[PDB]
């Protein structure tokens, strides 16, 4: 079984985040990847489940997930890269939030 606190590596990004927090958005990949019901799952040389994407726009998902909305940098050049990245993690909501 998952711990509370979950560690995560994302493409070389370390995180920290609650369980509950992965599984926020039902039918997500993630949501897939972390509903009980782990072994499946990559881990880096320390041990921490491995995320095989870019770390850096991974911040901006996560506080999708915390808050369902996300504040971008000003001058964010990148949209159309998190867009993808929420393709990805299958977060509909998001994908529409960064539709140009």
């Amino acid at each position: 079984s998952f711990p509370e606190v979950v560690e995560l590596n994302v493409g070389g990004q370390v995180y920290f985040t609650r369980h509950s927090t992965l599984i926020s958005i039902p039918h997500s990949l993630l949501w897939k990847m972390f509903s009980p019901k782990a072994n499946d799952l990559a881990k880096d040389s320390k041990g921490r489940f491995f995320i095989d994407r870019d770390g850096f726009l991974f911040r901006y998902i996560l506080d999708y997930l915390r808050d369902r909305q996300v504040v971008l940098p000003d001058h964010f050049p990148e949209k159309g890269r998190l867009k993808r990245e929420a393709e990805y993690f299958q977060l509909p909501d998001l994908v529409k939030l960064l539709t140009p």
